[PDB]
């Protein structure tokens, strides 16, 4: 068996705990949207989705939020329909937590298909083993494919904390919308 790629995706998930993401975004539906994906392992993560895309979704130890500018709505993200779900795996959860379905190999593009073995989430990971990043996410939701692009990764060498904090709109008010330019203002690069 190919379990090399479970070796190169498990040592991706060990090195990439605080990561700014430059991504694209298309799916089934016809959405295709752009974003900034910030990642703080063990259990923060921020995509915020640039306009006019009203979506900003914040995930912490305790929860995993969605809010929606156009709706005014607050609503909560089952690990189900969490498609970032694979990006906070810890490597020494994977074995636990996903069966690799197949690998395929074509030049420095490594395709890797796994399905998760409690949401039962199938998902298609594309692997550049020249630099050794993920290149392209697909998270098949029945009858809808939604394609995450990784345009650009950097690593962050601190995060603002409120970057991953949501707070309650009826009390707090509406969060802070962000630009790529205003999310990019909030946290220092290595
Ligand atoms: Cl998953
Ligand atoms: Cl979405």
């Amino acid at each position: 068996d190919d379990k090399a790629a479970i070796l190169e995706l498990k040592t991706y998930l060990r090195t990439m705990k605080s990561i700014a993401v430059d991504f694209t975004q298309e799916d089934s539906k016809g959405n295709i949207v752009q974003g900034k994906l910030l990642i703080s392992k063990p259990y923060n993560f921020r995509c915020n989705y640039y306009p006019p895309f009203p979506i900003i979704i914040v995930g912490t130890k305790n929860f995993v939020s969605m809010y929606d500018y156009d709706m005014e709505q607050v609503s909560r993200i089952a690990r189900d329909e969490n498609i970032f779900n694979f990006l906070l795996e810890d490597n020494e959860n994977f074995d636990k937590d996903f069966v690799v379905e197949s690998v395929v190999n074509e030049k420095e593009f490594s395709r890797i298909n796994i399905y998760h073995k409690v949401t039962e989430r199938h998902s298609e990971i594309t692997l550049n083993k020249a630099n050794k990043q993920i290149e392209l996410l697909k998270i098949f939701e029945d009858t809808n494919v939604v394609t995450i692009k990784f345009d650009n990764i950097v690593k962050v060498q601190k995060f603002d904390e409120d970057l991953f904090k949501l707070k309650n709109p009826e009390i707090y008010g509406v969060p802070e919308r962000l630009t790529k330019s205003e999310i990019e203002k909030k946290y220092v690069v290595s």
